[PDB]
């Protein structure tokens, strides 16, 4: 409870949420019995221990699970694919949706452009991701979950952001 961070992955189908979540996990004694699509890992960030509870239960078709995700997170990773415009536009919709669900809280958010390895398929530019993050007042990163590029920096980044709002 200060050492602990509940982090929620949201985004359109096929953007890479589950692939991100799997890289994050892999290998004790947190109080929480993990359910559905929940992962726990304890991380060292800036010389301080961080227990992350990661939720990856956002699907596009349990309808209440959307409202659940939007309510329980301390922090959010709003994921789109650089090779998919509509997922990028969806990300803005989800950010607005999240802001309405949490009107009075300063929620740490990272906007994540996944699939950066798919160079010839890029449809969304780095500048667009950046400009969008500026409009949203959140952070931005591009990852490739397939090759584990910037995935470490991402989860360090989100812990770093939630600590700044204390
Ligand atoms: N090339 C590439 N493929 C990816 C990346 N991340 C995920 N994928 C692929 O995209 C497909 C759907 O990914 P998934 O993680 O299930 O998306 P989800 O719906 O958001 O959970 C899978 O076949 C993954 O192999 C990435 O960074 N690069
Ligand atoms: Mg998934």
């Amino acid at each position: 409870g200060n050492t602990y961070y509940r982090v929620v992955l949201i985004g359109e189908q096929g953007v890479g949420k589950s692939t991100l979540a799997n890289i994050f996990a892999g290998v004790d004694s947190d109080c929480e019995v993990l359910g559905e699509d929940t992962y726990e890992r304890t991380l060292m960030v800036d010389g301080e221990s961080a227990t992350i509870i990661l939720l990856d239960m956002w699907e596009n078709k349990n309808e209440w699970l959307h409202d659940h995700c939007m309510q329980v997170g301390d922090a959010y990773l709003i994921v789109y694919s650089i090779t998919d415009r509509a997922s990028f536009e969806k990300a803005s919709e989800l950010r607005i949706q999240l802001r309405r669900a949490r009107q009075t809280e300063d929620i740490p958010i990272i906007l994540v452009g996944n699939k950066s390895d798919l160079v010839r398929c890029r449809e969304v530019s780095v500048s667009e991701g950046r400009a969008c993050a500026v409009v949203f007042d959140c952070k931005f990163i591009e990852t490739s979950a397939a090759v584990q590029h910037n995935v470490k920096e991402l989860f360090e980044g989100i812990v770093r952001q939630v600590r700044l709002r204390r």
